[PDB]
């Protein structure tokens, strides 16, 4: 049934796209042979156990060909993809959305669609398998041992993020990563002669990868032999496969006219005739089902039974490892972090919060053996090192510090890949101003529900001499507006302890930590336990106050000092600290009225950044002291004075509000 | 002497860094020889005419080495860089800030610092020179004829954006671009053996560039021979030059200890002794000044005078071209576009604003011959094509459509380069959700004062079937908070003509245009001339109204329909269309009170995106109908209803306000 099975894939895609009147047929018709060869000869997957921790992983980086993956899962027997769901492709509430989504459809390993990020994120899947294998395997017990596979297209290899990833992966020697490249000479606006003329395989040779060419994209035995050679090469692999987009369409194959529109009735009838397919829409003969059940489902189910018997014997042979590995198979952390792990700090202690962050992340690393991370060539200024280890690489696989090089975007995608695999907790650092370079991978953290921790230091004009290209202004507003992201800006060393404890116990929300270069003073009124509420009171001189100051981070020290001045003139005032706007917004309506009462409308907000998001708390009769221009090159005390952040100026702002 | 002059560059940098107690000496000491060779043998520049339009252009991509460029401009005789300004490195108000700034200091061609963007933006400098040479040069009169040169480091070639640009430039065959790569085997956290082991020159061959190697980085004759070869090769060039970082420091050279901290007093005394330099800080001998006066200053003035005579002869031989070239040398556009160029539109006309956008920009291209643009493999969906032309390349240099491929970040830097050169007006398009991929280049557009126009289509959940990875939510709030960026979201075709007219007449502010997939209706009350105020009234049934609706884009149609329904039941209501929050915030205080009177506090805002920025206008006693979750994969009419964007739900929201 090989030709028969291959065409069953093609026509399930074509007919499903015609009925939704929406979708992408070209890639399904071109890539069906190489995907059939991969599912029937390489992958070990079990449709009765779709989340098996030691299954082979697969990522469709060219996410617009989603109907190719849906057809393969239906024919193999996955429960969530019935024929009724194939007939509901791209409709409200279905299991078959227009681009693949993780956690919504059982059997799908990663959310794709944004070009470049699929092939990049697969690097982290492969690295996560290497660490777990080095920590836990023993002689005769290969508990963690599997491959990572991907299919990509022309668009993926034009995007810069995938060049970053391939350079890093060649240095790291990740020999279990295997990529199939659909090379059909067409993209959305036309032919690659006007867009993409480089030699792709010569470039990948310079990174230290294995490369090869398959001239006839419909030859099943040539495709299998190349994959076998790639797995024996000792290097990450890129196999270029020449295909015809829209293969079988007499009037439109080889043209961009089949890239992203349904074929329609007249061309669909001409395509059936040319390929010899006389079955009606959604009619698949029994021969094809029996082919997929022998070579995918039964093969995958046999490998799963042998793995479970292996794990049972492993727990008997090594009782000192049994507890941790059992937890990981349950989907839990091997060890539990608690508030009692962090020492108490004294009022008046003076420390910059980048240094407070290093102290707290070293407490976590000593307690939890599956916590790891790195930086983008800024470890010596972010202060991200775990001080008991060196650098991780092919010759030192258990170390927990990673050097990413100057590659912020790919760093985001690799963390996502390590979090998707299962078993680990991860983090990564850079300067706050260059969060623009990684913003699109932060969105995929928020979309897939991954608790990844981003470490952004050097947060304001207090940077000083480096100047406007190195000084953040607009960046907090941009991040606070993104759904399912929690942004923390702690006020001293004590608030920094709490934010790390929340970041490392989060269930399905990523965290961004915003930290200072200059020293800050531990306040008498801050409190570890109250940070989990998002905002709380740190100063108040009279229970009948009529004035409220709101502040975050390094501006909390400034606002408390101004309140004591105003109090000595006879005012009645309260100071609120708000380390997270996103967490405060989720609290109960009773708690919000206790912190910001409706009857007190005299309000002033303070923060060294754009004014935009503070009007939802101060309203039309309040004021905001922020920054709405670019920065300046000079020592930091002078720049702060020229921009209005002094105690004197804040006192003036409050007295002129009435 | 050469050796005497080369050490003058090094110690000027060393001493100025010690006096500020801040800066980066390593790259100055390593790269002084190649920088000296370029200035004395290759560059044609005139210190008395710093903005000469046919000068050779130079970009310092490794921006942390700014003292290397300030020393060179000082010895060459540029007026803004005196010895007093050298003694003011990194101090408030000086002409020598910590990273180079275009516009602030005369003789600086481009702002650098964020790694990768310097070498990338130089691509657009060279493309601008090519287009103006084809259009205006005639036999015997080569008015536009000059090269583009850059110095870069290891960090620049790890960033993804430089791979995108080099691939694009190899296809385009920009043979007058010349790059010197300072290869010192060191980065910020340590040695390149742990970060960057690829074969750089083998990768650049795969793109179609010419490459060469200089093993002894202090041999000035080997350096010169390599650049002459490169300029005759007929391809964009990359020359790898091996240097020792911190050359001369007996205890610190070749380590990351000299990357980013001053040498200090002890090691400076040891370095003066090691290189035989017997002059006190800021003491430069006369022979060095005369070496620079002869070989850069006098040589460039001679080339300038010859160019002025050639232009005068050219304008006598071709009087039909004289007026357009005269305007360009003056820094003005060669033709003026006015409001009477756009045709009037009928109330009720139905058209999507991506299509209105194609009509308006073709009006512009027919009037102004130096207006050009492109798209990142989305021309057939953004609707960006100028319909009288094909694609621009090495064989067809006068066409005005550009295919950038799937390369959003690099697109942004090439636009900035083309606008930095002078003479042109440029634009470029992608989907609004992938503005995340190009955000860091938009920031350089605003920081440098460049009127570059970005075209973002498919702007909300109205995308429908493609799903949440393709549906913008948080993107408007991120862009409106950036200083010096005007964001327009037009309500219909009439409002779209006006936005394009303002975008193309902006003097020093970039523009972002946000446009729809689906059709909208021209309103009775929209008005071409009032768009320049940012917000104005489009519906009002009674002069004593007590309610105000505020809306943008596709939500203006909805708001006017809900308003008419409320009127029929006896209410008195005003509707405000606000195509640009950023321009409205700049109006006179009297005009703000006219549009949003302080005494009317019942206010509802309507927009399909994040709610964050609308509280500045509605306060604590109004409401906002927006979106603060991710989108969904289904037909658009179904998604809009599920999210509450219907006439019936909006009426209800107004009535429940009290
Ligand atoms: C980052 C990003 N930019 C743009 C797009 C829009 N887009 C989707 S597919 C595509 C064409 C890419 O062509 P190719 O990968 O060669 O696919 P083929 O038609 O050969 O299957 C484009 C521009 C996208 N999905 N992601
Ligand atoms: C996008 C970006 N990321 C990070 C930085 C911070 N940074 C500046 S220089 C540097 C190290 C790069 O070293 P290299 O370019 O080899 O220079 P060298 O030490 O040889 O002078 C880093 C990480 C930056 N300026 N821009
Ligand atoms: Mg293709
Ligand atoms: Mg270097």
């Amino acid at each position: 049934m090989s030709n028969l099975s291959v065409n069953a894939i093609r026509f399930l895609g074509i007919d499903a796209i015609n009925k939704a009147n929406s979708g992408h047929p070209g890639v399904v018709m071109g890539a069906a042979p190489m995907a059939y060869s991969l599912f029937t000869k390489q992958l070990h997957i079990n449709p009765a156990q779709p989340n098996w921790i030691n299954r082979d992983r697969f990522i469709l980086s060219a996410g617009h060909g989603s109907m190719l993956l849906y057809a393969l899962l239906h024919l193999s027997g996955f429960e969530d993809v019935s024929m009724d769901e194939i007939k509901s492709f791209r409709q409200w509430g279905s299991k078959t959305p227009g681009h693949p989504e993780f956690g919504h459809t059982a059997g799908i390993d990663a959310t794709t669609g944004p070009l470049g990020q699929g092939i990049s994120t697969a690097t982290g899947f492969a690295q996560a398998e290497r660490f777990l294998a080095a920590k836990y395997n023993r002689e005769g017990y290969n508990i963690f041992d599997h491959y990572t596979y991907v299919i990509c297209g022309d668009g993926d290899l034009m995007e810069g993020v995938s060049s970053e990833a391939a350079s890093y992966a060649g240095l790291q020697k990740l020999d279990k990563l295997v990529v199939l490249y659909d090379s059909n000479d067409i993209n959305l606006d036309g032919e690659t002669k006007d867009s993409f003329t480089e030699s792709v395989r010569d470039r990948y040779n310079a990174y230290g990868w294995h490369t090869a060419l398959v001239e006839n994209g419909t030859d099943l035995e040539a495709i299998h032999a190349a994959i076998e050679t790639a797995k024996a090469s000792g290097k990450p692999s890129l196999i270029e496969v020449k295909t015809v987009i829209g293969y079988g369409s007499p009037n439109k194959q080889g043209t961009n006219a089949v890239h992203g529109a349904p074929l329609g009735a007249d061309e669909t009838a001409s395509t059936r005739q040319a390929l010899g397919w006389d079955y009606e829409p959604f009619e698949i003969p029994e021969q094809v089902y029996a082919d997929f059940k022998e070579h995918v489902a039964d093969r995958g189910a046999s490998a799963y039974q042998a793995w479970t018997k292996l794990v049972a014997d492993y727990k008997e042979a090594h009782p000192e490892l049994a507890a941790e590995v059992e937890a990981i198979i349950d989907g839990r952390d091997p060890v539990e972090v608690t508030p009692a792990d962090f020492p108490a700090l004294e009022n008046g202690f003076s420390q910059a919060t980048r240094n407070s962050s290093q102290d707290a992340l070293n407490v976590v690393a000593a307690k939890l053996p599956t916590f790891l991370g790195g930086s983008a060539d800024l470890a010596h200024s972010n202060m991200t090192y775990i001080k008991t280890d060196g650098l991780q690489d092919d010759a030192n696989r258990l170390n927990r510090n990673i050097q990413f090089g100057v590659r912020e975007f790919a760093m985001g995608t690799i963390l996502n890949g390590m979090a998707l695999h299962g078993g680990l907790r991860v983090y990564g650092g850079t300067f706050f101003v260059f969060s623009d370079y990684v913003k699109a991978a932060v969105r995929l953290s928020a979309l897939q529900g991954l608790p990844v921790t981003y470490v952004f230091t050097h947060d304001s004009i207090a940077v000083g001499e480096d100047g406007p290209t190195h000084e953040p202004v607009e960046h907090l507003a941009g991040l606070r507006a993104m759904p399912n992201l929690n942004v923390f800006r702690p006020a001293d060393a004590r608030e920094t302890q709490a934010a790390w404890y929340l970041a490392v116990t989060s269930e399905k929300t990523p965290t961004a930590l915003v930290l200072t270069r200059q020293n800050l003073t531990v306040e008498d009124g801050t409190d570890f336990d109250k940070v989990a509420k998002g905002a709380y009171v740190v100063y108040e001189n009279a229970a009948d106050f009529d004035t409220i100051l709101i502040a975050t981070g390094s501006e909390v020290n400034l606002a408390v000092s101004a309140a004591k001045e105003l109090a000595s003139q006879g005012e009645k005032i309260r100071v609120v600290s708000m380390p997270s706007t996103d967490v405060f917004d989720k609290q109960d309506a009773a708690y919000k009225e206790e912190i910001l009462p409706n009857a007190v409308r005299r309000r002033v907000a303070v923060e060294m950044g754009a004014s935009q998001n503070w009007y939802k708390y101060v309203g039309l009769d309040g004021a905001v002291l922020g920054i709405d221009t670019f920065g300046a090159s000079a020592p930091a005390p002078k720049v702060l004075a020229e921009y209005g952040f002094t105690v004197e100026n804040l006192v003036k702002v409050v007295r002129n509000l009435k």
